């Protein structure tokens, strides 16, 4: 059942920082992420595109890499100092996980990093060093009507949520909201290191799979404009669920699908979770409002489709059904 | 087939002005319309409540009347001058419709009025005189987060839309948008006297029935707040459809159900239709975007449920299936 | 004092439609109106640019023409039918005003038109025919964060407001709001033909001069984004007054200056004025809130700077001080 | 010159948490803070009112206490754990500052606390324990149009900013933005413990004085509604500055004055400052955009008026001019 708790301290994680996504047609994906969504290109080449949101100063929040199979190559977290990359390496080695360290980084603009196949089969990366680039916070001359301003969280699908939760708590994540039954069993959990509702969340299901990566906008009208632009471009069929308001997290949300089917959440409205005794909100598994505060109808694909993730050799991790 | 065109001129209609609805439990309805939606009470007694929106100066936009069967007693249009009330009476008399004129009005605050059972079975009222009340436009001290600022239109369900359309064009309504097939047959039409997309619209289906009455908010966030409040009050199951953006009319919309099941549309975003040659926008019956610009899933009840309307004796008009 | 009331009927005016502005450097002005403000180019040549707002279907709302002196060449109103152009010509001829008729129009995309040097010295144009162009209402792929969606009104500066008001009332404009003193003398007036607060307004001052031309946005955040973009482009010194809320008209506003100093108002939030007995709101000349609902400080240039207007020969009208 | 750096560690501060202000007429203040601004009353008695913002779970963000002289009695910061209250006491004791520890708290709902007259003359409180109350985040049934959702920061006026800055950096606050001259001298600094731009800021001027306490709204339209409501209530002369956008901090802001003249900032739009190497943004003292991104005119009172602060005996600290 439970992942053992190492005797070495967990690495001090600051926040989720970026995700590396493999796409099958780079030009088609570039059209979606840059021309439709408006993400900012930090740099690109024939095979990879480095994108960042408006208020980011690190090198990128998303890396799109062309590959033969659409999948997620890495969920990356920034750690507090260089020594924490060492700590992350030691922690996972004690758990017996495969680890790979590259002083020069795995993606451009990132420095010394360690990638690991974690206990739940996910490719996690921990890094501290990264090139700083121009922070576009006040470049209102580049601000689009649907501007994505920051990367907020990842959502992972795994078969055993209680095992996943205890493992992430040992890593230092705290639970801001969870869904449990009368028995006290955790069905899903929102976990954070930074002061928003979450950096990652665990959803029960066949896995390991990536459910979605999420960006925030400043206000609700920005999310509506994304829908409107998609309708004008005749790609409204890529709008999967939303807009709506989730009861869990209180987020005003929208889920859309990229060309390979990877799910992107765009939401707005966070609340502060930084206090040491921030109250956990537990939702009952039968409370309808947990999914949708407004009662919007259920979208089946949202519970069944999710992206494959890769092992450190670049091959898909088998999905446990 | 087509209603005959009278030889007397049509009354000069300015805009839709109010609707009289019969509710089965006035206190339960008062809670929804006043405590939940925030409409302003002009006056009320044991059996009837007169409500108005924020920017209205005439006596009321809605009259709620207690009765044994939930239904709509009257669709009321304001005409241009006192003489037009005579015109409306003469016009319908020539069509052979039952008319009833009351110099003192049918509802409080309204003067000389004529009500008719129109050719499609709907109770229409035409009046000019009305008591003026405090226009609350700048009473920001009363402004709620989901404030309804003005009454915009009615939507009617009738079995033969081409007959209804030609009948309303003779009355002087112009078509801003319609849905037609390749054969050029009209399936639905949006018709207006004032300079917005419509004062009334015709939907094909079993009728005569009232599909909805609609109010506008100033901005999109006001509609979102109505949803959030209903979720907090635990009546999100009364949210029927939306929020969404209609392709036809371009409205950002929300449809909710009152305690008796009468459908209220709250929407925002109009466009100007006042020019004499305002282009009619014709949508193809197979274009999915005409219903939802964002492709939101269809909601069955929206196409089957609608409210009964009353004849001039106060009895429901039989529904033609 | 008063302009005589002609014995021939006034032309039936539908709304203000466009303004022809002379600029001294076309490329500099194009940068402002198109690159900064985002207006849509209908067509252009070496000497003139035809622009329209998002929801317009007539050929243009603004014509920028290069010339030696920055000034306003024409305030154009669309009339109800072709016969009304004849009516406009006859009406002004009876007043003894100079008139010039061109069956082929004075600006591209406009047909039979009559221009007149009106009694207050303004170059007014009346036309019906105009080429229709693609209405961009639902082109959300072109929608900018600060999108100007429609042309709403003109504001004119004239030395004798009571004379100007009585003359515009004879033309059929109604007063929605005015500013008067205890004596009952009109200091300024908002006048309309269409169903918003105004198509034109009269401000007392040295004239004839054009105070501003105004465009509406859908919501308040669109106006804030214009400010933000101007700050990022380092041209915030062209923001003259606002954002604020006017007590008169209830508009959330912003006034900015183009390269030649012509004033452009961008506002949002109208209210309906279409009923025949729409109550006039009279503000007292000493009520502070009439200028600014929020008490924002007075901006002196707003009361002294305004654009010159041209006579029908293209020469500036002398300003009466 | 510089405050000495103690040899004991600084207490681990999480965020600014509440301010205790003394008002001269509690009922008049209650009307402003509760009836006008809509803050939520946690509890109150004849002499004191405890208020909290929408998303707060600790007992209060503001304590209003009736007293003979309007002033600020305490700037309170929540620390990470009970042991940190001991740390704060030891730390200030080593600086030679007067401290007062109360196991039972100084205000209701707060536990073990230490208050100090800090080196710059300000009454700072550090506490960990506080009673939790219903977090109203999703009580949309209570949500007003101008809802204040969370307390964000304090702003302090002090004559020697470089001394104050170094003192706060030793306490562990990091600088997100500062204003410096060519000589590299600090004129003002924005300092934070939590992940927003600041928990407190230092403004040069006669002090010690409290410049403002700030609350955030979810969106810009909420701030606009506060202005509109104040204009409707005829207290727009209490709006001191804004709405505007600050270049420093990037906040869309509004400053208003309570009945005793204490300055409240309502703002929205934060950006994330949590990374260990978050880039400090340094603004030049001559850059006009640092104050107002839109170039709004300067408001003199903003630079001269500020609130007195009290010593631990409840007497005003003399202001150094
Ligand atoms: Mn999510
Ligand atoms: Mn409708
Ligand atoms: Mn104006
Ligand atoms: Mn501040």
């Amino acid at each position: 059942n439970f992942v053992p708790t190492p005797s070495v301290p967990a690495p001090d994680i600051v926040r989720c920082a970026y995700m590396e996504i493999v796409v099958t047609d780079l030009a088609k994906s570039r059209e979606f992420y840059v021309d439709v969504l408006g993400l900012h290109v930090t740099e690109e080449d024939e095979n990879t595109i480095y994108l960042r949101s408006l208020e980011e100063f690190i090198h990128h929040n998303l890396v799109l890499r062309q590959g033969p199979i659409a999948a997620v190559a890495a969920f990356a977290y920034r750690v507090k100092s260089p020594a924490e990359v060492d700590a992350a390496e030691a922690y996972y080695k004690e758990l017996g996980c495969r680890t790979e360290r590259r002083k020069e980084g795995f993606t451009k603009g990132i420095g010394d990093s360690v990638r690991v196949e974690d206990p739940l089969g996910f490719p996690y990366e921990f890094f501290y060093e990264t090139e700083h680039v121009e922070r576009l916070t006040q470049r209102y001359d580049l601000y689009s009507a649907g501007e994505l301003v920051r990367l907020d969280h990842f959502n992972q699908v795994t078969p055993d949520v209680p095992r996943g939760r205890a493992y992430l708590e040992d890593l230092g994540f705290r639970v801001s909201e969870d869904i449990k039954d009368s028995d006290g069993v955790t069905y899903a959990a929102w976990m954070h290191r930074k002061q928003t509702v979450h950096d990652t969340a665990l959803t029960g299901g066949n896995g390991p799979r990536m459910h979605h990566v999420a960006f925030a906008t400043h206000e609700k009208h920005n999310i509506i404009q994304i829908c409107d632009k998609m309708g004008a471009l005749r790609i409204s069929d890529r709008i999967e669920r939303g807009p709506g308001r989730h009861g869990v997290s209180n987020a005003f949300y929208l889920y859309i699908l990229d060309p390979d089917g990877h799910r992107i959440e765009i939401y707005t409205q966070d609340y502060y979770t930084g206090d040491p005794d921030n109250p956990t909100i537990t939702w009952d598994v039968h409370d309808n409002q947990r999914r949708d505060w407004w009662g919007n109808p259920v979208v089946p694909s949202w519970y069944t489709e999710a992206s494959l993730v890769l092992d450190l050799d670049g091959n898909p991790q088998p999905v446990i059904v």
